DNA sequence: CACAAATCCATTGACAAAAGAAGGCTAAAAGGGCATATTCCTTTTGAATTGTCCATATAGA
């Protein structure tokens, strides 16, 4: 059982580093696309937060 | 000063309105899911502290 779910750990510890990478990719496409609603009430790094 | 009658306070009872609820409804409020490609924002005055040289005293050569 141990050998089964450190392997899944092992698993799941990878699959979050490949999605922290692939975020911090694409953190400049949500400023891009968080840019044009500049104005519209919400401060900026609220929008590329919730982006 | 006793006996005969009109005038009061209490229950029966029913009856209508009123409210607490319950269901049935409907307006509305909140999720979820979108795949040609989008990649870095728009006036002085004074005091006190902090970071910068200066006097200087001492320790080795």
């Amino acid at each position: 059982v141990k050998d089964i779910n450190r392997r899944m750990s092992i698993g799941e510890a990878k699959a979050r580093r490949a999605k922290k990478e692939m975020v911090e990719a694409n953190l400049r496409l949500v400023i891009s696309i968080a840019k044009k609603y500049t104005n519209r009430g919400l401060q900026f790094l609220d929008l590329i937060q919730e982006g």
